[PDB]
């Protein structure tokens, strides 16, 4: 959105959209935590139908009225709410994903798994769930607390206060923002992650059978020292 | 017969003492017996130990140790591959794992089939016993490394090993260098689980996590110990 | 955090006679001291801190337990008054920044026991603390409007540590609290014991005698009179 | 201007006389004169310095600490830009760039023309003196970093940092937290080069060097010294 | 040797890139060894000039060369890569794999390397080599010992003495097998940063036209443990 | 007689210089005086050299030196454990123990008992010299490690060894590994102190510290330095 550099969302907007897209069917994808649209509109742009569920009302707010002003707008279709809870119909869909760490939002195993499930009953039959997460192996998680630079600008600075408790699994951290003035603006989140294995795992559990597994979006090998994967999985025979 | 830490861990007596509490004058399965590290401990405390293995030299020269034992007729040596080894309609109060003894089955497949059988020889009540090196608290290098295990006055025990994070697999080679030159390797693999993964795997395999501690003599497990000793139910 | 468990360690030595607390605080340790029925003489230098003690004694059940005392840990005029338990909680002991002062302030304990009775320190654990020489800034708590850093300098010769508590808020507020060490390793702190006349009888994590090794980020000491 | 380490380095006094060691009672030209940390402690010693910055700002502070220093009249303000200049037939015995004067350009180009003006610059026989970081002693670790640079009663001077070991650059912004709850930022940029791309980098400008110290009071030199004091003198 | 401890699997693609750029004309590898990459090459049809200073190694190319399918089109060249004449004999393409370049200890060594090389080549020429990076290969001051491969019955390890001024790497390859045995492989290398080695070319006449992480043509970055330069004549 | 960094410190003679400066016509004690890499530089100088070792094997290899010593009447061999030695009314203007010597001894209580046989060794304005690991410049790393030495054409160096940072010793051993398949292992313990310990034993010995530096040509002694000689006093 806002936040230059390595402070904003992944710059991978574009790339996410035409990964989804190639595997869309041309029928309809539903994005859990859709945000303000980062890689709804650009799937928009593809002729691909989004629906995105969000639960922050003042990010959905901001989607419909960048919708209302985008040229495909009216391809996206903004729905407010806590995924689990939120009763999407008869609809199916031929791709359900999760971009950036928003899996790992759910703050464990269990959740995430029933959220894996509920995405599994609503793909279409050959349909495939998509999650972007975080790799601990690649990321080199310090345990305990960590204090790190995320990002400069020329009035300000972006930096990152973290807790890490590896046996838990979580992440509990701010987003910093130190102003020129004297401003300071702190940005909370947590995550619990999964392990690759254990995530596979989870997903057999929730009835989804792994079917492959990238770096990024860009289809690059997928290693120990990756940042991140790509996953992709079908419902099991 | 390795010195400090190049040996097993010097906590027999004290598995032994913990598998006791959790058996009802009901015979336990060992997987992995040994030269009868735990069992023999066990024996000592009137408890009868099925110890299986696949080795059978290993398992031989436990039946020797058996025949010199004051109480070697509460061993009873089982040979053969877990996997494909049928114990028909025999019963246990406890089956346990001990020393990394599950991560000895190289993948999350193989473990959760051990961990199921494991759970099918359990009598209502029965409770399964595992001991696993703690990922967490054994901050493992990605990659290639080379230690330092142990030092004896003529001779060192040091340790290659490549550690695979997405596998989740250590292959090693255990190397003793003996002063007059003469060196000898012991390779071996493993396959390790993190807790909630272990945890999730119990579950698919018919188990639930009753109780977790650091070590045998129950002190509290957390992020920095080295080992856990976890005790799962049938659910 | 461990104000209760500090309290029960130090109750448990203490029997029915008084103790005395260096560098005591907002009470932190006293008052969960007098729920425990032990009378707690405070020490501090602090004319102003003090205050804070008396104005909560004089609102807490108990407050009649905590006797609040003014002078110098290392130089103190008691007279005739001993105590079952001298003790000094979370680091006060490393606030005197020399080896000196510090073996002084053990050897006033010392002097102040009575028979049998114990000097108690818990201090931060050098080789567990695992401190970066030179400077350092890490976080220490992560609240919803508010982050708790620290910045540091750490001179490992001198063994001192030279710190800001640093806490930012949303509004862009700062807040500094700077604060000085001087620390001492296990075995010089041993030592610095029997030069005051003093003798190791057992040391611990924390206040609930969880076993102390070298990834122990502080111990608990315990010390009496010195033998023969 | 600031307390300790968050101050410029205290070497001001030694790096003079190290210059005027050098100086045959000539005039020297320090290139990054800044306010005179250098500049005066030379005129303290006898010596005429031309001072040279970009920034009219800071030119106008070193006029002022001059009119109001007991041998400020021996600095020579000059505007100019460190690898284009014309100073015409004016010549120097020593040119220099102290605390990393010379990393402020952004480039190994715009660094080698840098040399290249300042042995155009030299008398017979003259020196071009730099102080520069040491990567290898600075152990700099890759990508982006946050530090404690000073301790005050009232603020924190701490430092963020994202350091590109390809492009051998830093970027930085020095920061003081205050009490009252203040927030200053003061961004900078360096590239820096190692030892032996810059003595390359030195004989591509026709310099050669003649002795590298590890500071100005000529400790020695090794891996693991923060920085070094190179002196060259124009080649065969 | 296996895995790790052997040399790189690159031999064919090393081949594939330098076959591109080689329009039917001769290449020269500096460091030629045993045809890992001279051979491939000729599988692909490109007469090849390999140098070395070793004759031994020579030797096992040679005979190597007879029983090949595609021999003849490697020619071997006893010399030395900073200074040696071939007379007008001209190439398209001069290349140094796996760190050849900086087997030379000294960078007016590599600089001189750098120029014959350039003095070889016809117009439009080109000199590849392919180094180690050492932002990415995260280098430690001073000694380090590690695990390079497992086997069997043997361990394959490697003491280092790395002196991050003169830019040096000294090291023993180790091998210790079951029964006693040891054998210690030493070498030496001095390598050079992009930037100072891109200088080095300017110096040496060349300039860089592009630069990968891998004879694949990947992106090249901080983190890239090796790469793979290639340069024109200025 | 090792390789580089396998070998002993290249300081004998500085070493020798300066005990002698704190010598005084009145002989000198070394403990640990191994095959007189300090004694002979010392007989050089015109000092009386007392060696103590336990090593009988050394001892008649320094005895073997000294006859084949131009100055070997200077270096008396003293055979034996310190701790038992009783060297009746002799006394010595210098008492030194050099490279960590004093941590041989294994526990904090036998290294004051050790300092204080030294301070009654000491005549009147005698002086303790020792030179020791500084653990804070050594940055030991908790537990096992395993680490080259040194590399020579034919042999590596290796060293394997365990740290207890509570108790402060080193168990290690130095390995020699050659290219026909040989093995040699020399296995040794340390004890360490740091300064501010090390010089309360010193007083509670009856000792005073007068002078530290970071070796023997009186480097500064710092955070960062590897080592540092302590020179002590009796207590007035
Ligand atoms: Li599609
Ligand atoms: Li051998």
């Amino acid at each position: 959105d806002e936040w230059p550099g390595d402070a904003g969302p992944p710059p991978d907007g574009r790339e996410a959209a035409l990964f989804v897209a190639a595997l869309a069917a041309a029928r309809p994808v539903l994005e859990l935590g859709v945000g303000t649209g980062r890689v709804a509109f650009p799937l928009a742009d593809l002729g691909v139908e989004v629906h995105g569920v969000e639960s922050s009302e003042p990010m959905l707010d901001k989607l419909r009225e960048k919708a209302a002003a985008h040229p495909n707008g009216n391809l996206v279709v903004p729905v407010l709410g806590n995924f689990a809870k939120l009763d999407l119909g008869e609809q199916r869909y031929s791709v359900v994903f999760a971009a950036f760490n928003t899996l790992f939002c759910l703050l464990g195993q269990d959740e995430q798994i029933d959220c894996m499930r509920q995405a599994r009953e609503l793909l279409e039959p050959g349909g495939t769930f998509v999650v972007q997460c975080l790799n601990p192996a690649g990321q080199r998680l310090a345990t305990g607390n960590t204090f790190g630079t995320v990002e400069l600008e020329d009035t300000a600075v972006h930096l990152e206060a973290s807790k890490h408790d590896p046996l838990a699994q979580t992440l509990s951290a701010h987003h910093i923002v130190l102003s020129e003035g004297g401003g300071i603006r702190l940005f909370p989140y947590r995550l619990r992650y999964a392990y690759p294995a254990e995530l596979d795992l989870m997903a057999n559990v929730a009835g989804l059978e792994l079917v492959e597994r990238h770096a990024d979006f860009e289809r690059r090998r997928f290693d120990a020292s990756s940042r991140y994967h790509v996953s992709v999985y079908r419902a099991a025979a």
